[PDB]
């Protein structure tokens, strides 16, 4: 009997966590004894649709995640074969989006600077394992505990050649925009240091408890103007180029602001590290 194998008619779907363009992942109960005492998992899947293979990335997905093995990146637990299914460990208290709004008063800013550290031993583990993530947001850190965040969702993730020290992309019309760095929206390319930019994204994000009104989105659009349409990107490249950026945070002091603008220099070369993030958070914290 193998345990990564989730028969198809033991898996009760329950409800969506999360959908893209082509594919979701939902909340389902696997229960095989058939009385709802069965564990709940994530359950990630292509909608009937598909094309230029989405099915390709979502199997490269699964040999990514089945191969990465670190406290701050949840946990694959297996397939399911119908088409193919990514069977994923539940956190009922989901990304930092749905927690930190519901949880400011016990979520201080040593427990912030904690969630930084994780999330940055996560991405230099992927790092090291030659990944570019490019999706990094605090709507892909998902909670463990009141203690413990984890890298939720792999769906963008690419392998950096060996020799090589970026990814191009083709695909982008869904691409995050205002979690990007300039050398993504100019010409898509993804390096490691494009990470770090979107990482300093993230750190803003949990330092204003992700706030809808003080999201990166809102943010950026109040900056540039929201009427743009097909001109916003060219504008954000614009507003970048000028050295404009996210403003400090509320009560943010400023020894943390300038770890986040270490993140946000223009020319990747010149941008902090994950292992330098880690770094200074720990001498915050010390
Ligand atoms: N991380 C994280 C956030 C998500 N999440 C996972 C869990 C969990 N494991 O528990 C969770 N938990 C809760 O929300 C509990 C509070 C209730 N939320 C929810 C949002 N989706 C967005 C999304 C959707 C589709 C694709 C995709 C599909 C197919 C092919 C290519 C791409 C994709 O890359 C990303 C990502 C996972």
């Amino acid at each position: 009997v193998d345990p990564t194998h989730f028969e198809k008619r033991f898996l009760k779907r329950i409800r969506d966590l999360g959908e893209g363009h082509f594919g979701k992942v939902e909340l389902c109960r696997y229960d095989p004894e058939g009385d709802n005492t069965g564990e709940q998992v994530a359950v990630k899947s292509l909608k009937p649709e598909s094309g230029g293979n989405h099915i390709a990335d979502l199997k490269k997905e699964i040999e990514i995640l089945r191969n990465l093995y670190h406290e701050n990146i949840v946990k694959y637990k297996g397939i399911c074969t119908e088409g193919i299914k990514l069977i994923m460990e539940f956190l009922p208290s989901g990304s930092l989006k749905e927690y930190l709004p519901k949880n400011k008063n016990k979520i201080n800013l040593k427990q912030q600077l904690k969630y930084a550290v994780q999330i940055c031993k996560g991405m230099d583990y992927l790092g090291s394992r030659q990944y570019v993530h490019r999706d990094l947001a605090a709507r892909n850190v998902l909670v463990e505990s009141e203690h413990q965040v984890k890298i939720g969702d792999f769906g963008l993730t690419k392998a950096i050649e060996t020799d090589k020290e970026y990814y191009t992309v083709k695909d982008d019309r869904d691409s995050p925009v205002f979690w990007y760095a300039p050398e993504c929206l100019m010409q898509s390319k993804f390096y490691i240091a494009s990470d770090v930019w979107s990482f300093g994204v993230t750190l803003h994000e949990l330092l204003t408890y992700c706030d809808s009104d003080s999201s990166p989105m809102a943010l950026f659009l109040k900056m540039i103007g929201p009427t743009h349409g097909q001109m916003t990107v060219t504008r954000l490249v614009n507003t970048l180029k000028e050295g404009k950026r996210l403003p400090c945070p509320p009560n943010c002091p400023d020894e943390v602001y300038q770890l986040m603008r270490k993140c946000w220099e223009f020319q990747p070369s010149n941008r902090t590290s994950f292992q330098n993030l880690i770094e200074g958070f720990e001498a915050l914290l010390k």
